[PDB]
């Protein structure tokens, strides 16, 4: 458990927060990834806070969040190394973004897989009591594998929910929603300039339907999450048992 059982490879993204490094296990030779964070520079609270959330991540084993291996402290260079499973598919932002670019959709059965397996990460998250749903904390494995990243746990709030916007797990479907939307659409069904605009717009319930190459039934799903009603969006397990989820949509070892 120190930074030498590992070798850096290289970077992968640089903060803000710090730094995130693919990495290699010398004992094994398994890839893996690390986020740099210096906290040479925090008080004694944050530097408590920082350990309470740590504490958090270890405590989470399931195949739709992702992994947490390690924690390395390096007292020398306040480095704080935290080493989790290499993702190597990315984050979804990137490849909605990619979507855009080259005019794009993606297959349904992909979007079958995001639905299936983050439905799954909610439910889990969902039991222990969370991590917040967008597409940036969203990483794919090199298995067709889908899992939620740690995030949460100045831009306008896409994904807000009629009721926060205002003052329950039901707010999540609605995240969901959006997310599934987002990557059929290509485009948040919901969008605008300003924060208000936004918030009128989420208070009138409209957007256009998914593209057509998009079966009904997908449409018919996620324009249930995108219910005003909280109370008549589909629970996590009304959502699980629809006809379109299928085993081989789930994750695989
Ligand atoms: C800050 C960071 O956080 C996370 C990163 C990962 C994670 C990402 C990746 C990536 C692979 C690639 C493709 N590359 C081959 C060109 C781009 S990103 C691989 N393994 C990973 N474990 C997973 C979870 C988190 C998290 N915060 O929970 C992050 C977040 C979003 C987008 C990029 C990053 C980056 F780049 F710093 F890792």
């Amino acid at each position: 458990s120190r930074a030498e059982d590992y070798e850096v490879l290289y970077t992968i993204g640089t903060g803000s927060y710090g730094r995130c490094q693919k990495i290699r296990r010398k004992s094994d030779g398994k890839i893996l990834v690390w986020k740099e964070l210096d906290y040479g520079s925090m008080t004694e609270a944050e530097k408590q806070m920082l350990v309470s959330e740590v504490n958090l991540l270890r405590e989470l084993k399931h195949p739709n969040i992702v992994r947490y291996y390690d924690r390395i402290i390096d007292r020398t260079n306040t480095t704080l190394y935290i080493v989790m499973e290499y993702c190597e598919g990315g984050d979804l932002a990137s490849v909605i973004t990619k979507g855009t670019k080259e005019r794009q959709y993606l297959d349904e059965e992909f979007v079958l897989r995001v639905m299936t397996q983050l439905t799954l990460a909610l439910k889990e998250c969902h039991r222990r009591s969370h991590r917040d749903l967008k597409p940036a904390n969203v990483f794919l494995d090199g298995k067709q594998n889908v899992k939620l990243g740690d995030f949460g746990l100045v831009g306008t709030p896409y994904y807000m929910s009629p009721e926060q916007m205002n003052r329950n797990e039901k707010s999540d479907i609605w995240s969901l929603g959006c997310l599934l939307y987002e990557l059929c659409a290509l485009m948040p069904p919901f969008t605008a300039f300003s924060q208000k605009e936004l918030a009128g717009k989420i208070r009138e319930g409209k957007f256009r339907r998914i593209p057509y190459r998009y079966s009904d039934e997908l449409n018919e799903i996620i324009t249930r999450m995108l219910n005003l009603k909280d109370y008549h969006r589909p629970s996590v397990e009304e959502i699980l048992e629809n006809p379109l989820i299928l085993e081989h949509h789930h994750h695989h070892h």
